[PDB]
């Protein structure tokens, strides 16, 4: 009587949620949905149990009541003996990354030009990057600041999306799911790869996996880091070797949210799913792996070592800190105590 009922974010995510539910013999079956906020919201009336949040989407899921669970947890450098599980997450490297090529395109010319973001309130995507921007120009125009963009989520016809590619036919263009061809960390540094945009708003760890031959993928199998900078918000570009000192914001680390009268019965279910199925698991590589997708990232991000306990059992405020909530209360402005549905 613990089944987790897993929501997957479009069919891609369903295919590999579907793949997982059979190899797990049930323990985990499916829900699926469009968008984030639609998972939030089967999660909300009880039609599932789980998923994988962004930050910007763990702040919406939070003010209608829901929980982290576990966290996300990469490649660490200091306490490095103790284990993934029990070690605590640092968050990642929100980064603003341009064409070396494009000479003279700084921080500080980014007024008129063409923008790459994961999706609509991601938090290395758009809360970090509008939110800085709103601040430095006095003014919530941020659909009026770039001249076009791939801003998943946004308004289709608006400028927010007229870089945004759709599918393999051209459809579901802008739609906040790996449909959209420049949806997500990987998707937005598409867009920045094939130059459809100037900038892309992503993390460090992106720019690393899909160049110098670590992506195989069509379009990324030619890309070299030497390429491209990273944008400082002293003005500067630096090689992106340099994230630790060129960097936006560090952001919380994606998380497992539920609801709270489930989260400790998808606690010890998501433990023991990753023991058969995560970085050194019983059953990856054999017969499937958690955290792999080919880097479309599919449920989890593919660098997620493992799913670690939280510190503390945080509220939602308390796992994204306090920073990082007041820059989302202040950016809603130009859009406190309410839950979106
Ligand atoms: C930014 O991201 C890259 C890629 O994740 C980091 O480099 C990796 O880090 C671990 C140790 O932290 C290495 O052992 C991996 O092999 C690296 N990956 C690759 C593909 O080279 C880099 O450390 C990050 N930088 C900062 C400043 O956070
Ligand atoms: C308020 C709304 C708008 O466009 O006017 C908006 C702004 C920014 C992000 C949004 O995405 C969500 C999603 C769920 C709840 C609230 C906002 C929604
Ligand atoms: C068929 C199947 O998956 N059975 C599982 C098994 O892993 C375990 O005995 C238990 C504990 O979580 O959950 C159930
Ligand atoms: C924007 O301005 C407010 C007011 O100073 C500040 O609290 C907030 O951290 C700023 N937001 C960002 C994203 O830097
Ligand atoms: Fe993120
Ligand atoms: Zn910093
Ligand atoms: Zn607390």
């Amino acid at each position: 009587y613990t089944r987790v009922v897993w929501c997957a974010v479009g069919p891609e995510e369903q295919k590999k949620c579907q793949q997982w539910s059979q190899q797990s013999g049930q323990n985990v079956t499916c829900a699926t949905a469009s968008t984030t906020d639609d998972c939030i919201v089967l999660v909300l009336k009880g039609e599932a149990d789980a998923l994988n949040l962004d930050g910007g989407y763990i702040y919406t899921a939070g003010k209608c009541g829901l929980v982290p669970v576990l966290a996300e947890n990469r490649k660490s450098s200091k306490h490095s003996s103790l284990d993934c599980v029990l070690r605590p997450t640092e968050g990642y490297l929100a980064v603003a990354v341009v064409k070396k090529a494009n000479e003279g395109l700084t921080w500080n010319s980014l007024k008129d030009k063409k923008s790459c973001h994961t999706a609509v309130d991601r938090t290395a995507g758009w809360n970090i990057p509008m939110g800085l921007i709103v601040n430095q120009t006095g003014s919530c125009a941020f659909d009026e600041f770039f001249s076009q963009s791939c801003a998943p989520g946004a308004d289709p016809k608006s400028r927010l999306c007229a870089l945004c590619a759709g599918d393999d036919q051209g459809l579901d263009k802008c739609v906040p799911n790996s449909k959209e061809k420049y949806y997500g960390y990987t998707g937005a540094f598409r867009c920045l790869a094939e130059d459809v945009g100037d900038v892309a708003f992503v993390k460090n760890d992106t720019v690393w996996e899909n160049t110098n031959g670590e992506s195989t993928a069509d379009w990324a199998k030619n890309l070299k880091r030497e390429d491209f900078r990273l944008l400082c918000l002293d003005g500067t570009r630096k090689p992106v070797t340099e994230a630790q000192s060129c960097h936006l914001a560090v952001a919380p680390n994606h998380a497992v949210v539920s609801r709270s009268d489930r989260a400790a019965h998808v606690e010890q279910v998501l433990l023991h799913q990753q023991a058969l199925f995560g970085k050194n698991g019983k059953n990856c590589p054999d017969k499937f792996c958690l955290f792999k997708s080919e880097t479309k990232n599919l449920l989890f991000n593919d660098n997620t070592e493992c799913l670690a306990k939280l510190g503390g059992r945080p509220t939602y405020e308390e796992y994204l800190g306090t920073e990082y909530v007041t820059a989302i209360a202040n950016l809603k402005k130009c859009s406190l105590e309410a839950c979106a549905f």
